């Protein structure tokens, strides 16, 4: 029952990747920021420590973590003496980081740094409401087809009904998802038709976000673009994928209300 | 095809068989209710247009039974793919599906998402006693932990620890929570609560039955005149619950979440 790295269990981005036709070179820049909201170790007393981590692994290191096996990993700690957080820290960026290929952030949060903070909405108009029939489940990219067809605008749209089924244990996905452009406007019915057909698709978050990504830009191809989602967690962790165009990492990192 | 709404789903656990284990009586000593919180309720409108919700339950302590939770959380998967006229109609066979399970009237709440913007995280009340320079190596559980725990002067005190841990009965994973205890009685012994409480770490639990266990405990060994005990749990499954019971105390203010929840 104590501290293994080995437990930890990479997966390689270029599978989905080459499934989305993509280069080595990159169309995004981006990381996964996750949440670990069960982190627990001994200290070197004995006397359990808990905290929050916040993670983030970079969206080009070759690999990302399973999270099954990160939640496993993870728990070799609880019955582990550790000499201080910082130790903990350090062990973290080092396992994560071989995992994952590329130096991962890692801060180890003590409980009352998040005392009295606020669930946050996503930015921007909610495209959600909207009185539109369904027909069937089937992911369907070709939904954006024509979907940018308006003028040239800025604007940030979000939705609260990102589902997917995750790909190795058939349980469902919940996420949201902020999507900020700079391009022809977008059709409101389509984008939010087509993020509601992932709704009985296999999918890991990352690779759902990239797929979103690389599906607006073929489709409506905006000059600029940003695709932000915020995942519930799955065993005590979640993931919220970032990618744009220019940035490199999101300007805000807060839980929204299903988190 | 996804499975759609199926009541059948839910699994009911009697009250009763954990209770005998702590040789109580019909009548309780303690009086509460188990607050739930459903983060991941979603089902479809009558034209298929997906909806999201979170939802808050109150079980009673006195339902002769508890619902388990990952039957709950299945019951509440079968809605993903369903379609309802209504919020007000999930609300109603929310209300109705875990009533007949408990066996007794529970409360539902449906909110939506917009609800909780701005919303809190919280801590508990009282004083934390988990900085302590103490050593522990033995993680097995043990009530006599608490023999003498409460020798002091009488107080009205209010502690609470984030270190609670046991591991899930049926699904055997480990489960995470924070404990408040408030009460009047001699004032007990800190190191004493917190090795009793780090003493479950190793143990097999249902949440409910864990808090049960403790303020059994602290009653026998502590016999503080008026107790509370209340945990909140990190979820499983999309689903936490937050056991709260008292011997003069009927349920907590609110169900705002903390921070691992
Ligand atoms: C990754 O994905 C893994 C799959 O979960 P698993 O190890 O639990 O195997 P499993 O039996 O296949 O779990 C499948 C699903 O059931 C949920 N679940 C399990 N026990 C539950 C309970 N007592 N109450 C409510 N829901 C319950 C899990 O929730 P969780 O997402 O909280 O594990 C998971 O979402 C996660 O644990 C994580 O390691
Ligand atoms: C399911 N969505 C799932 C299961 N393991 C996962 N690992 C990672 N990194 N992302 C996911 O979405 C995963
Ligand atoms: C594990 N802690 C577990 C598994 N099923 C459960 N059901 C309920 N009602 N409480 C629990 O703590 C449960």
């Amino acid at each position: 029952n104590q501290y293994d790295p080995s437990l930890l269990q990479p997966v390689p981005r270029s599978l989905n990747r080459n499934d989305l036709h993509l280069s080595a070179t990159l169309p995004f820049q981006g990381c996964d920021i996750w949440t670990l909201y069960e982190l627990s170790w001994l200290n070197q007393k004995g006397l359990p420590q808990v905290a929050i981590g916040e993670v983030s692994i970079p969206a080009t290191s070759a690999n990302l973590i399973e999270s099954k096996s990160f939640k496993l990993y993870l728990n070799s700690y609880n019955q582990t003496r550790f000499a201080s957080w910082d130790e903990v820290q350090t062990r973290l960026v080092h396992d994560l980081s071989a995992c994952a290929g590329e130096t991962v952030t890692v801060n180890v949060k003590s409980l009352n740094e998040y005392t009295a903070e606020p669930i946050v909405t996503m930015q921007g108009e909610c495209i959600d409401d909207q009185d539109i029939e369904i027909a069937n489940y089937e992911f369907d990219d070709a939904l954006l087809q024509g979907a940018a067809q308006g003028e040239e605008v800025s604007e940030v749209l979000h939705s609260h009904l990102l589902k997917s089924n995750c790909l190795i244990t058939n349980q469902p996905d919940w996420g949201s998802v902020e999507i900020a452009y700079h391009g022809a406007k977008m059709n409101r019915e389509a984008l939010l038709r087509y993020l509601v057909s992932f709704r009985e698709h296999n999918e890991f978050h990352e690779q759902c976000v990239e797929r979103i990504f690389t599906d607006i830009m073929r489709y409506c191809q905006p000059q600029s673009l940003t695709v932000y989602a915020r995942y519930t967690r799955l065993g005590g962790l979640d993931i919220n994928p970032f990618r744009s165009s220019h940035q490199s990492a999101p300007n805000h990192n807060q839980r929204m209300a299903r988190q």
